[PDB]
């Protein structure tokens, strides 16, 4: 594709959403919406056999654009994102762990932030801490694509899916491809540890650049702009025992787009 | 509005002020100001029902401005900084105590936030637990929609703005990204049970207060509307292991200059 | 009124190591750099600090060279360095250990601040709790004003100078960001009660000290005021469990031009 | 060689991409623990340590062929790599058999992390340190003593233990440092975090740049028709829900190399 | 003062000096089984008593390059001196701490417990002996001989444990200046360039990075870098990387690695 001179002047357009967190409790009107159900941990490397529900997964969207049609498409020039809700965390007087008369015992411990703005699905790459793993039906594994073998603890290049279904790639199995996502830009970081505490900075002043070295952003070509992230903070645990659930929060994304002339 | 060009020469005015903690206990009179009440913990998820001195909330106020009428008064920029990380080096207080070493100083979850507009800052509600009683007199998700499981995720139809000082509490409301077009805001959390609070402080930060148009706040009925939130953690007294979340001060100096609008 | 820089003579280094005070202040004694013993109050309306057990500001006028529309001595610029982390690394002397391990070094909540300023440092006091009883002959907030639960927020009648050394303690006294127009200050706080201490050093950094029009601090009375505080945390002697600050010593080199005045 | 200008237009820019698999001792991909160490065992005595190869991680390393460019001369010369650590969502597993506290979850990866990576026109060149000069390193395996006579000075720097990673999976990391006094023509980085339970950090991103470049424009220059790619992630420790007996866990590296065609006399 | 003129530019009117200093952290002989550690730290039973032996103590490393010889007409009214421009710097071995199989600590059956502790970290460039400033934990230390501390050059006195402008010295000697008695001196080393830094704690993790990428200016806001003196380029550091516990108890060993330094040099005229 020819990447023309960008348009001036109705050229641009903005557009907002907010992705809900999908921790394994994906459903809405359940009690522990934007929670993993309680974590269970196998009893052998042979009989690892998660639910559903006990492992946080991608969220994604794909949002229609105004229709365009030299050929011009929409161009995602910057975002600003927004994970919300971290003030939520100061609650201690939940129904928590406690250490004598203290505070309940907040959410701590691995946290996983990745972001992804472009004009198709995040392509991603499977990889597995272990290859025995028997994954439940209802989901995208690399099982879904390829032959699992040891190969997939390491690169196995056999493993490869877009990101095409909310809530349904657990972020276990699947990593952003950075071998493609040549039309999307991804972001992310990992702090790993069991009771490390979370952090997060939250404004509306910070604006994210989506445009390459060559000066040119992610080009929606199928009158889409596609969205992707996952925010898990840690882990909660409720005073009903020491089983644990994955805690995430929503995310929200402003996208700034300019109409980009281009020739095939 | 259609924004002009600023004013030159009278043009500029500094608003000085400051907000107070709302940590819980929000008289000035009581011998705990600046803490919140010794924190209790629910005895199941259906019976969490927070006394409203035990929870930290937003500080605001509404600062009047010189009458200008357009002429608006555009927030160009911020210097803002909390007061009082000197007085947690304070360990010979009545204060938990490990063998004949020093008081245990604040310790725990931190959030910061602040923010400068020409408006009432926008706020999106959002909780840990939909099952949370909360008591009569403060505003949450509940004082503005049904409160149901979406809430522990992003419901949009929980919006409020922050229109009164220590009645919104900071577990239920988050700003709104999706809102405050004419409100800058800027914060930080850590979180964990017995984190160090960390705290910087100098007379020599400006906050530019601009978008990327140039233009700051526009201050609508001459009113500046600042905000904040400055919890440090938790203060253990020594009659036992009850927590009190402790809170700073914050200081605001706005430069704001005269901006011509249609 | 500030006019134009003198160019060609119109410039001076200003050098001076200032000692900390850490409570035991006299440089003759064995726990000099340290405080006494902290011993913790065993009710909140009992708590009695003796001035030893406390850390203070440092602070020190320096005369100035002669210059004299009149001329000032203008800041532009500071390289200072808090001296001695390097002794943190003695793990020998009689300290606590673990088994046959090294000696327990300094560790907990540490409190960096230097100023460099025309005039005296303007304090705002703000305090932990309004029941301490402090000790005669320190200058706290009751020296002026009085204590209410108000002096754990901001009460701000509760002003002060920084005029002299080891009598103003930091756990009462904040830089006041409301004033210090002929001032700069720069300070961090990281607490926790074993947290490790973190220290630079370097003699290739300057601080600046021109405001945002180019004008750095204007000496009034041809003297330069300089401020600071360097808690490092608490050190624990092997002869028991209770701890004393340590303090290390800060060195200022602040670069003066000659600047013309109405 | 004199570095003259480089060459514009059509075909005067190649990219080369790689994934470099982790050497973590179980360098087998056929093997059920690909990807990790064996079970570390700890020495009863400084005499009696003798690490069989499969306990420690090693340097990964790849030559990638470079297209004709030829018929002054050319090079390609290398201007800037994105390079990314692919798999710490992996981390987030704590289902799979793990030690646990109570019903929690599973412990994840944490402990000391080992980060680096380098891109040249020529072999890595490595200078020999060790924490222990005792050490009885296993047959098959490069080691200090493969280049010289090692004694005590190898805890410090012995100049006399120079090496060239010219093999995948054979240089241990505990007993080889990329060499600062050579490496001209090699850009290497990297960083080291200890401690026996610290948490794992990484970021990753299709958006960052590392500018190969030196002060005076000239990036490594594949002399041979070469590219040379290096790396090591080590991610901590894993501790299986069979016993306290740990792993060292690894993740692949992925590398995509900008160069172009740079004139040389 | 130096009266500095103009650069000189051409053919070797550049120069570049590399070399490796050793860490001196107690166990300073190269035979020795221990080197690059300290001997088993020992603590005092009172702060009267508190007498360390030399070698469980890390000390500053240095070393002068000689450097090839400018000025063999002193009539001239002006001469040259050699001016370091910029430095890369290494500290090599962060590696060497991934070895948990040595004979070390151990929790049930996991790894051996790896180096952690207080890390001390500084090195200079300069065109003489850094200057250092002498200041204590305890002035009630009892120094071994042999050693240069604060005693050797004052009266030692309760002022150590703060600032006594009478404890100066230079570092003119490898493995002999204790690092816990000896500071870089900011009120002197104009023709110094030093950098460090310091993170405590018992069990703190160590952190490194390395590079081959990262150049250090040591030019001053003037344009100017260090001068040197008599044609020598004087190098210093400390890299303690924190504490090392055998398998055969808990006493600990400090534990030091390596510093390379390759120094950019051009000719500088000065007045004569």
């Amino acid at each position: 594709i020819e990447v023309l001179d960008v348009k001036t002047g109705d050229s641009i357009t903005q557009i907002e959403a907010f992705l809900n967190p999908r921790m394994g409790v994906n459903d809405e009107t359940n009690t522990w919406y934007g929670f993993s159900e309680q974590v269970t941990v196998a009893t052998a490397r042979e009989t690892d056999r998660p639910p559903k529900e006990q492992m946080p997964y991608y969220s994604c969207a794909r949002i229609p654009l105004p229709l365009l049609n030299t050929l011009l498409m929409w161009e995602a020039v910057s975002v600003k994102t927004e994970v919300i809700g971290s003030n939520t965390l100061m609650n201690v007087h939940d129904y928590m762990t406690r250490t004598d008369n203290g505070v309940g015992h907040p959410v701590v411990g691995s946290t996983y932030h990745m972001f992804a703005v472009g004009g198709e699905p995040l392509d991603l790459q499977g990889i597995q801490q272990s290859h025995l793993v028997q994954y439940p039906e209802g989901l995208i594994v690399p099982k879904s694509v390829t032959d699992v073998t040891a190969k997939i603890q390491c690169l196995d290049p056999s493993a490869k899916a877009k990101l095409d279904k909310d809530g349904k790639y657990p972020i276990e199995t699947w990593s952003p491809d950075p071998s493609r996502n040549e039309n999307t830009r991804y972001f992310g970081n990992y702090y790993g540890g069991l009771t490390t505490p979370p952090v997060l900075t939250f404004t509306n002043t910070v604006t994210t650049i989506l445009l390459d070295e060559n000066g040119v952003g992610p080009l929606c070509k199928g009158d889409g702009l596609f969205l992707s992230c996952c925010d898990v903070m840690g882990w909660f645990t409720a005073g009903s025992g020491t089983h644990q659930r994955f805690r995430g929060l929503p995310r929200y994304f402003n996208v700034q787009l300019r109409k980009r002339a281009v020739r095939n």
